[PDB]
C-alpha cells in the first residue's frame, strides 16, 4: 500500500514523541516493509523473563503463548531466570527458537532483576543476541508482537498513566534517592513489565540502574516503585528511540478495552 | 511542555512512514530536547553544496541566509563545490562554523554531484564531521533547518509530488535503468535537492547511485531525472530513517502556501 502523506496514521492518539521517536500503535507501521528489514541482517532476539517462587506457575501459558505472538519468524533464545529451574515445562518452541534456564541463587530482591540482566547482558547474551526485551511472567501474548517494536532503546507506556498528567506520575519524589524526578519533569511514566533495546543499550540501562538501586540501599532509601521508578529515571536522561503504546502492557480486567486499543496484544493474566 | 498521549501531534498529515522513521513538520518535534541531545554529542554537520557556472551569483543569499537558519548553535563547516572559486563570496560566520572551497576540474557532467560527494565524503569529510547534507545553491533559508533532521539516512519528499499517487511519480520506467522502479513500487518520490545523512550512510547512497549511473552510461541510457531517479530507487532499497516534509524543500511561486505547511523553510529563489 502507498503511504498517503495528507492522511494521518492515527488520528486519536501521538504516534512520534516531542524527539522524533515513534509511538507504536496497530495502523503505524507495515508489517511485511518491517519484517524484511529485520530478516535482511538475520535478526535474534532475546527474551528475558523472572519466574520466582509461585510465579513459575505462568510459564506454560507464557511460552505457549510467544510461540504464537512473539517475533514469529525471527531468531529467538528466551532466557528464563528462576528458583526453580526443575520446574520450567517442557514446550515445543517452532524452528530458529532456543530457552535456556539461568537459576537464581529483600532489598537484594529489589536489586534482582535489574542485577541479574546487567551480569547477564554483558555475557551469554552479549555473544548469542541482537536485541534484549525484558518482560514479566504473569502475562500472556494475545496478539502479534514483532519486530516494529525493536530500536536501541525502548520503554512501554504504563497502562495506568497514559492519559495522566505528569504530576499525577508516580515518580520517586524524595531528593534523597537516585531516582529523584521533579514536580515538572518527566515525559511519560513508563512500566517496568517491558522494556529493552540493543544489547549495548540493554547493558547500559541495567548497569545504570543497578548501580543507582545500591547507591539508594547504601543511604537507607528504597524509591518508591523500586527498580520502575529508576527506569523512569534512566529514560528521561536517556531518551528512548521507541515508545510502545499499552497495547503492549495492559490488563483488561482491570482497564476493559478502550477505543484508542485496536489490538491487545500482551495482557495480565486475571 | 508534556507531550500528550491522547492529541495526535498533526491531525492533517502522516508524520510517521511505514517502517517507522519520522516525517518531519512544524509540531512533531520540541527543538529545545533534540537541541540538547545534539550538543551533548559535539555534533558537527557538514553541508555540501555546487555552484557551477553562472549559479556562482547564488551563494552569497544561500551563505548569509544558511547563518540565520542552518544549524545554528552546532558545529558546521561548509564545503562549495565550484568552478568559479575566486568567485565565493566572503560571507561573516557564526562562532563554530567554518568553510572550505573545492574546485571541480554531459552525462560526466551529470554524474558529478555523485560522483565528487562520494570522493569527498571518504576523505576530508570522514575525519571532519558526524552528518553530511547536500543542498542545492539556488536556495534561500527562510526558517529554521536543524538538528530536528539528522539521523542516519534521509530524503525530502518532492513538494510537486507529496500528494501524488505512485504511479504519477517521474521514477525512472525503462527496465534497461539502473533506477528502475515498477509502476506497483515505491513510497514516495523524493527530490534530488536536499538529502543527507551519517557520513558513513552518505559514503554509501553516493557510491551506490554514481556506480549505477556508470553501469546506465556504460549501456547508453540515462535516467529520466538524472541523479534523482538513482536517489529513489537508493531510497526505495534503503529505507531513509528520517523523511523531511515539503517544509524542507518548496518553490513558493510555483506552488504558494498551503494550509498545511506552517513554515517555508528553505525555499527555491525565484
Ligand atoms: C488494584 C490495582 C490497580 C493498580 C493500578 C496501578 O498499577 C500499578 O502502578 C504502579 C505505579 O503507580 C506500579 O507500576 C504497579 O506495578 C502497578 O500495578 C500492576 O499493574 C497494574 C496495571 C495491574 O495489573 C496491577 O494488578 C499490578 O499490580
Ligand atoms: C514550470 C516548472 C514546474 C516543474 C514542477 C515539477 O518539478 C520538477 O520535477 C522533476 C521530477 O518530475 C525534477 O525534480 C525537477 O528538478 C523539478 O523542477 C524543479 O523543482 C520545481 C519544484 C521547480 O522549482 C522548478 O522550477 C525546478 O526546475
Amino acid at each position: 500500500p502507498q503511504p498517503k502523506v495528507l492522511t494521518p496514521s492515527r488520528k486519536d492518539v501521538l504516534v512520534v514523541t516531542p524527539w522524533l521517536a515513534p509511538i507504536v500503535w496497530e495502523g503505524t507501521f507495515n508489517i511485511d516493509i518491517l519484517n524484511e528489514q529485520f530478516r535482511l541482517q538475520n535478526t535474534t532476539i532475546g527474551l528475558t523473563v523472572f519466574a520466582i517462587k509461585k510465579y513459575v506457575a505462568f510459564l506454560k501459558l507464557f511460552l505457549e503463548t510467544a510461540e504464537k505472538h512473539f517475533m514469529v519468524g525471527h531468531r529467538v533464545h528466551y532466557y528464563v531466570f528462576t528458583d526453580q529451574p526443575a520446574a520450567v515445562p517442557r514446550v515445543t518452541l517452532g524452528t530458529g527458537r532456543q530457552l535456556s534456564v539461568l537459576e537464581v541463587g529483600w532489598q537484594d530482591v529489589s536489586m534482582r532483576r535489574m542485577e541479574m540482566i546487567s551480569d547477564f547482558s554483558e555475557r551469554r547474551f552479549l555473544s548469542e543476541v541482537d536485541y534484549l526485551v525484558s518482560v514479566d511472567v504473569d502475562m500472556e501474548f494475545r496478539d502479534h508482537v514483532g519486530v516494529e517494536i525493536l530500536t536501541p532503546l525502548f520503554g512501554t507506556l504504563h497502562p495506568s498513566f497514559y492519559g495522566s498528567s505528569r504530576e499525577a506520575f508516580t515518580y520517586e519524589r524524595r531528593p534523597q534517592s537516585q531516582a529523584y524526578i521533579p514536580k515538572d519533569e518527566g515525559d511519560f511514566y513508563y512500566m517496568g513489565a517491558f522494556f529493552g533495546g540493543s544489547v549495548q543499550e540493554v547493558q547500559r540501562l541495567t548497569r545504570a540502574c543497578h548501580q543507582a538501586m545500591m547507591v539508594d540501599q547504601a543511604n537507607g532509601i528504597e524509591a518508591v516503585w523500586h527498580d520502575e521508578s529508576h527506569l523512569n529515571k534512566y529514560l528521561l536522561r536517556h531518551k528512548p528511540t521507541k515508545v510502545l503504546s499499552p497495547e503492549y502492557l495492559w490488563d483488561q480486567q482491570l482497564l476493559g478495552w478502550p477505543a484508542v486499543l485496536r489490538k491487545l496484544r500482551f495482557t495480565a493474566v486475571p
